[PDB]
């Protein structure tokens, strides 16, 4: 596997969004604008990023703009270890075929950067009601259509074939209200896919934040880590008040939230986990917390691998 | 403007209160007692303080005691960048005229320390019911009297004239249940004041903590930052449980709470903000969290100004 | 007293539990297994540990296994400053006499390690319903039997006699729903015990986390610190929503929770507190947060003792 100091721990770029400081789309911005965003990430200690598809859209750039991007990525001291598609489901009713095609494009781009994972999930656009809430997860939004599960499996396998040929893997991001929205459902889904270049991304912070019953993360992670090839890793406080029935959660650094990631990262290692990490953190100071989380993971790994 | 390393980031002294370790009033204490309190602040890395009016009452000291204070302030490696009056409203029914007179005294004292802001707000004493709560903001206390708004504007302008003559500015601290207790109300108030030596202090942590509907801080800060000349800067987690209607909040470091202060400080800069900062943090380890917050702001500024 | 840099600040070992990585009991593990657990603690900066009775059971080991343990403790750069029995009440109906005997054994072992405290409390096993909750403290579990208070006092005194003879002291851990589950009850209990080698352990985080009315920690600590000889020191956010009646709490570093431990540690010192500290933190990254808490305490002490 990697050693602690070379294990990729990527900054997820979704917090930058896709608007340029001048008001247009980031896809059209001069490379120097991209460079200043990347610089903020390097300043906080990262070696790796995950550009997502919610920042500079690599699948959409011309080949010459890809090379402009490649130059500033290197100049700013960074590399891409994974590419995570966000709210771009391959079974979106309107855009699923486009999203599938973009996923294939990202599988071809990934090896050129040295990236080893393309990640997809079944989350879709936030609904208007979700956008009004203090956090989007406070109300249910998109719920996967049961009639499209077989299509989802077919398209996952198609992507996995391409990934395998390119020497990389596809990862499937666990997310609420989707085909892979509970530990048992995720396990059954990855077993049904039956593809040696596809694995889970156990982004269980997505579940721990929810105001609904949830098994303890120790139990959930033990189920899904054996099938995991990539890891969006974030934490939340979690609380409940039996007398009222109120739940609460707050995004927090890995060290401070409800999951014990010292125990869980060590468990992952024990279970043979070898995939890259990706620090995500919706809300709060997303980038600043991700940077603390990277340092945290590096200490945990250093101790566990010594 | 300032550079990142010279931008004043003051420790607010209100957490020391006004009781001396021996049991009397801090106003009567030997200068060495003041020195040991100041030393705790310097030990945590600050260059600047804001004494408030809730610690050593500078407006009340004799001139010779002011010089005693000035000596220990320098000896302990600190300087005053702003002076923030607390629960000392210039339209308090009993003490408003005294508070106005004290504000004028502070405007005369400020330049001697190199301070560039005197800050006033419309908060008043906590009520007995507020004092019984886990946090004072859990119940409504003082609510400004509509019949005194014109008097408030008149007295603000009077202070602003004095500030202008002294080469400094007055700032108006946003605080719930006052004339400047919502973004729109604060904007309308500063426009009505119509004075080029008066500005807002967008202490929006005061609002984010409240168990009531509140616009997202991105939206609120965008409205008020164009009018801001000083900044009490603090954060809170913020959560809500739709099924019960319960709200919750907890004081936290800037990096960890609901506001994204990386984005918001950069926005402020983009909007031409140049005033000093003041780290405030009611509850918890107020001084310790303020010290982390200062280091946080310095990193954000360093990156944004590089 | 101690100086800041020699004041013992122990890592509580209960978060390791008593299962060995291979699946058996830690009591049977090779010393090298113990060494790797101890190493994680030293890596995070500790000089001292409190083994508890929930990790390697020192009272149960043979004398030759004690010496095996002693060797790896030294090899890994650590020492024992206190031994805290957990859910091992000396008035447990089934196991009280065994627990009493084990407490005596620990009083004989403690001086050999240089430890100055053996700590006992009246908490008992978590109930099945407690084990199902998001946190055990969300539902009431064991409640002490009033008819056994006199027996408890008798057995405390018996332990205190032994402690005194051995040049150490017994501490009594405050914990909800026990004889010492409120400040007033703890004070009355320690006064009734009337023993100069017994004192309180004011683990008031145990109370601050609870979803019930609670006096402010300033008030509670002022009552119990005069009687305290040892200190399990942890923090929680604490919040309440009057409109719904919902409470919430989350384990957090000392610096970030509801108690102001800068003020409270300084108060302790003022009140003559001289006992060792023990960093405990149930849930979250227990060890990682304890390590930050140790650094925190060392800064507070350094400033207060300078
Ligand atoms: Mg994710
Ligand atoms: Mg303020
Ligand atoms: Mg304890």
């Amino acid at each position: 596997m990697y050693s602690a100091h070379t294990w990729p721990i990527a900054a997820n770029m979704l917090g930058f969004g896709n608007r340029a400081p001048d008001g247009g789309h980031i896809k059209d911005a001069p490379a120097g604008v991209w460079a200043k965003q990347l610089r903020q990430v390097r300043e906080l200690g990262f070696d790796h990023i995950d550009p997502t598809d919610a920042w500079v859209p690599l699948a959409a750039l011309s080949d010459s703009r890809i090379e402009e991007f490649r130059t500033v990525l290197a100049d700013e001291g960074l590399a891409i270890s994974s590419i995570s598609m966000t709210r771009s489901s391959i079974v979106d009713v309107e855009n699923g075929e486009k999203n599938l095609a973009d996923a294939h494009r990202l599988i071809d781009l990934a090896p050129s950067f040295g990236a080893t994972i393309v990640n997809t999930g079944f989350m879709q656009a936030l609904t208007p009601e979700q956008e009004k809430q203090i956090w989007f997860w406070l109300v249910q939004g998109h719920v996967d259509d049961p009639a499209l599960r077989d299509l989802a499996i077919e398209r996952v396998r198609e992507l996995g074939d391409h990934a395998r040929t390119n020497g990389i893997q596809l990862s499937l991001e666990m997310y609420e209200d989707t085909y892979i929205g509970t530990p048992d459902d995720a396990v059954a889904f990855i077993k049904d896919v039956d593809h040696d270049a596809v694995g889970l991304n156990p982004d269980l912070g997505n579940l721990v934040r929810l105001h609904r019953p949830m098994p303890h993360p120790s139990e959930m992670y033990a189920k899904v880590l054996p099938y995991s090839n990539f890891w969006h890793i974030k934490n939340y406080s979690r609380d409940f008040d039996p007398a009222t029935g109120a739940y609460s959660s707050a995004p927090l650094p890995l060290k401070y939230g409800y999951v014990n990631y010292r125990q869980i990262i060590r468990l992952a290692l024990e279970l043979g986990y070898t995939g890259p990490f990706c620090c995500e953190h919706y809300g709060s100071d997303s980038l600043g917390v991700c940077a603390e989380n990277r340092e945290y993971i590096l200490q945990v790994l250093t101790s566990a691998l010594a």
